[PDB]
C-alpha cells in the first residue's frame, strides 16, 4: 500500500541511487549520505524555483541573503525559552481533545486527535480569538487542501476555492497584525513584531506569508508524525508499555518515529553549478528529489535500520532536514508531539490497531484513519 514504501526505498538505494526520471526530467537521490549532501550543500543545491511558479513567497524558496536575514529574525518567536512557556498551554489544549473521546472503545486517531491537535495549537500560538476559532480552522483546511484529481476543470475549481481562502486568510492576518501592534501580547505574531536583527524587522509583506508557512509546514506534519509514531509504536509489542512505564524515552521515540516514519519523506532542491554524485553528473537547473524517508532507512547510515529502536540516542536522522533550512519549527513539533504521546499514555492503558487508511497525499507519508480500539486507564 502507499503506507509500506520502503522496499521501493531499498531497491533504489541498490540499484538507483542517483536516478534520473527521463520523462519529467528529474533526479532523485536515495542514499543517506547523498540526500544529506543535497539538503545542505547551499552552494551547489538550491532552494529557489526558477519555473513551474503552493511555496513562492516563503523562506523555504529562499537562499542567501534575504534567507538569512528572515531565518535570523523568525528564530527568536521558537527560543527554547518560548518553547518552555508554551508547554502548559498546549498540555491544556491537549488533554481537552483526548477528554472528548472518553467513554469510548473504538476511536479514530486522525479525526479524533492527531488532525485537530496542530491546527488547535498553532491557532492559538497566533492569537486567534476562539469566537474566530471555527473559521480560522476552515481557512487552514482549504490552505492545505489538494484538488479532487489531476483532471484540469477539477484543478481550476479547487484553484478558485483556495486562493479565496488564501487571500481571506492573508487579510484576516493583516488585521490581526496592526490589531496587535497597538495591543501586544505573548503571540507569536506579538513576537515577531517586536522581533529586531539591528533594527531590521519583518515587514507585512513578509510577516503574512510567514504566518500562513506556519500553517502549510506544520499542521499535516505534526499530525503525520503523531499518527506514524503512534502506529510504529504499537507496531512493536510491549513499546507501548515501556513508554507508560518510563515517559522520559519519549523524546527520543519522538526521534526515531521522525526516522522511522518521516511525515515529509522528500525535499525538493535545484541545482545552482554543474556538479556530480556517486559516479553520475548533475548540471545546473536540473530538480533534484531528496528522499529523506529513504536517508533515514539506510542501512550504511543506520544499525539495524529497518527496525523501530526508541532507544537510539543520539538520533542521526534527517527528517528534519540538515543546513540552514533546518526545520524552523522542530522544537514545537517535537513539543507537540511529546505531549499528544504523554496524553496517549495516560489515558489508555492499551490500544489496539483495528485499520488504517493511508493519506492519499503524494508528498507526505501519513494516514487518512486510525481506527484503534482502546481501553481507557
Ligand atoms: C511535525 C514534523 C515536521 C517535520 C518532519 C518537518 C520537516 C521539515 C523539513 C524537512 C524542512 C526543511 C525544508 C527544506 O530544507 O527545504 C522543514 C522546514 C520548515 N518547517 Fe517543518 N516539519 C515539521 C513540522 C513543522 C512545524 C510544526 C512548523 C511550524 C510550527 C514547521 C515550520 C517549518 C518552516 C517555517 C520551515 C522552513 C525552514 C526554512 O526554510 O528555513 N515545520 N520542515
Ligand atoms: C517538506 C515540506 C512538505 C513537502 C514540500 C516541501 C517543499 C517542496 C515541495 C515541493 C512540492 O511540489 C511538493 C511538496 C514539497 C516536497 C515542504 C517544505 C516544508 C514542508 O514540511
Amino acid at each position: 500500500d502507499p503506507y509500506d514504501p520502503f522496499p521501493w526505498y531499498e531497491k533504489m538505494r541498490k540499484e538507483s541511487p542517483v536516478y534520473y526520471d527521463e520523462d519529467s526530467k528529474v533526479w532523485s537521490v536515495f542514499l543517506y549520505d547523498d540526500v544529506k549532501r543535497v539538503i545542505s550543500d547551499k552552494d551547489f543545491f538550491s532552494n529557489q524555483f526558477p519555473q513551474l511558479e503552493t511555496f513562492a513567497k516563503t523562506m523555504v524558496s529562499m537562499d542567501p541573503p534575504k534567507h538569512t536575514r528572515i531565518r535570523s529574525i523568525v528564530s527568536k518567536a521558537f527560543t527554547p525559552r518560548i518553547m518552555k512557556e508554551w508547554e502548559p498551554r498546549i498540555r491544556v489544549l491537549t488533554d481537552e481533545l483526548l477528554g472528548k473521546a472518553r467513554g469510548r472503545d473504538e476511536i479514530d486517531l486522525v479525526q479524533d486527535f492527531s488532525y485537530p491537535l496542530p491546527v488547535m495549537v498553532i491557532s492559538e500560538l497566533l492569537g486567534v480569538p476562539s469566537e474566530h476559532k471555527e473559521k480560522f480552522k476552515e481557512w487552514s483546511d482549504l490552505l492545505v487542501s489538494l484538488p479532487k484529481s489531476a483532471y484540469e476543470e477539477d484543478v481550476m475549481e479547487w484553484r478558485t476555492i483556495r486562493n479565496k481562502g488564501e487571500e481571506d486568510l492573508s487579510a484576516f492576518f493583516e488585521n490581526v497584525i496592526e490589531e496587535k501592534r497597538r495591543n501586544l501580547g505573548d503571540d507569536i505574531i506579538s513576537l515577531l513584531i517586536q522581533a529586531e536583527e539591528d533594527g531590521d524587522r519583518l515587514s507585512p509583506d513578509e510577516l503574512v506569508p510567514f504566518c500562513n508557512l506556519l500553517l502549510l509546514a506544520g499542521n499535516e506534519t505534526t499530525t503525520n508524525l503523531i499518527s506514524n509514531m503512534v502506529y510504529s509504536i504499537l507496531e512493536k509489542p510491549g513499546t507501548f508499555d515501556e513508554l507508560a512505564n518510563q515517559p522520559d524515552l519519549i523524546p527520543q521515540a519522538v526521534e526515531e518515529a521522525v526516522r522511522f516514519r518521516a511525515p515529509a519523506p522528500m525535499i525538493v532542491r535545484f541545482v545552482q553549478q554543474d556538479t556530480a554524485i556517486r559516479g553520475v553528473n548533475l548540471k545546473k537547473g536540473e530538480g533534484v528529489i531528496a528522499f529523506l524517508a529513504s536517508a533515514n532507512r539506510d542501512e550504511a547510515a543506520f544499525e539495524r535500520a529497518h527496525e523501530f529502536d526508541i532507544h537510539r540516542h543520539p538520533n542521526r536522522h534527517i527528517g528534519f532536514g540538515h543546513g540552514i533550512h533546518f526545520c524552523l519549527g522542530a522544537p514545537l513539533a517535537r513539543l507537540e508531539t511529546k505531549i499528544a504521546l504523554e496524553a496517549l499514555l495516560k489515558q489508555y492503558s492499551a490500544m489496539e490497531t483495528i485499520s488504517t487508511e493511508p493519506m492519499a497525499n503524494s508528498s507526505m507519508y501519513g494516514l487518512k484513519h486510525f481506527r484503534l480500539h482502546v481501553k481507557e486507564a
